[PDB]
């Protein structure tokens, strides 16, 4: 029965309301993997690209299961829900018309791999800890340059692209970096005020390459924290899953004297404050500039579930 539904939800990839969380359970815990394996056929890559299926399938194993399941939040699934998020995007009209395969093909594999071997906690809890990732990238989007660096070892490990020519190989690795490393949400405000300069200038050319690449920067931006864009049955799955992840890393520094991170203790904070205060500062800024990159139907849907949710959230206060 589960392997016919599985095929059957497939074929509503494109939907905004796609439900990640039935589709891993349909799979047992096989959504990441199964999820792209079909946008790679849909888009057309294994025939562009040539891509042996088998290695294929081997890498996004690989990736999928260098996610830590045991995390409550950065897990596979996760990263399966943002590769289906960036799906959606690549097809809105000045993507859809200006974007070519192997621009499709990165994007992809960038939104599979940006959380990869993520370890539940943050980085200023890596930092204060002297792990060894803190020391290895200087202090500096260390998960972020952790999660590439774990997925370019896949890429090569994998041998997907062995019959691309190696300066292809070395610029997917790049390209593929720039892209995870927009995810570092603390620099949010540069990747946000160069992209609303843009859109105030008119000037971006979504044939020039570097503006293209901004923008996908930014879309992936958005597929990584759209889940209060969700409905709100989506969206309370993931804040509860975000929430106790935090207040988890919140237990671990007050046990140890560690110094407790913001948002991270579940004495003084609340999962509706924590999603409120995240809407208005971080989401609602990014989605409200996406909307005027990309004013179509799905960009006001997401703003619409962004404000239904928080009048949930509120709702649920006193
Ligand atoms: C979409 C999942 N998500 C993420 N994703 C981040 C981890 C990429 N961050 C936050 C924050 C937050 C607030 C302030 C500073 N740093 C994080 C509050 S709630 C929340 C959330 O639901
Ligand atoms: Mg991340
Ligand atoms: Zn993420």
């Amino acid at each position: 029965d589960y392997n016919g539904q599985a095929k059957c939800m497939l074929e509503k990839v494109g939907n905004w309301n796609f439900d990640i969380f039935l589709f891993d359970r349909l799979t047992n815990g096989n959504s990441l993997v199964s999820l792209t394996f079909h946008l790679f056929s849909l888009h057309g890559l294994i025939e562009y690209f040539h891509l042996d299926m088998m290695k294929l399938r081997r890498f996004l194993v690989m990736i999928q299961e260098d996610y830590h399941s045991q995390n409550p939040y950065h897990n596979a699934v996760h990263a399966a829900d943002v590769t289906q998020a960036m799906h959606c995007y690549l097809k809105e009209p000045k993507l859809a018309n200006s974007v070519t395969p192997w621009d499709i093909l990165l994007s992809l594999i960038a939104a599979a791999t940006h959380d990869l071997d993520h370890p539940g906690v943050n980085q200023p809890f890596l930092i204060k800890t002297n792990h060894y990732l803190a020391t290895l990238y200087k202090n500096t989007s260390v998960l972020e340059n952790h999660h590439w660096r774990s997925a370019v070892g896949l890429l090569r490990e994998s041998g997907l692209f062995s019959h691309l020519p190696l300066e292809s190989r070395q610029q997917m690795e790049t390209q593929i970096g720039a892209l995870i490393l927009a995810t570092d949400i603390s620099r949010q405000n540069e990747y946000l005020s160069l992209f609303r300069s843009h859109l105030d200038r008119g000037d971006l050319c979504l044939e020039d390459t570097r503006h293209r690449h901004l923008v996908l920067q930014m879309a992936l931006k958005c597929a990584d924290i759209c889940n209060p864009c969700r409905t709100w049955e989506l969206s309370k799955q993931w804040s509860e899953k975000v929430t106790e992840e935090f207040f988890h890393q919140g237990d671990i520094e007050k046990k140890y004297h560690l110094g407790v991170s913001p948002l991270c203790d579940r004495h003084t904070e609340s999962i509706a404050n924590i999603q409120i205060g995240f809407m208005t500062y971080l989401v609602e800024p990014l989605f409200t500039e996406w909307a005027r990159f990309s004013n179509t139907r799905l960009s006001q849907t997401m703003l619409g579930h962004v404000g239904l949710n928080k009048a949930s959230w509120k709702g649920l206060q006193r």
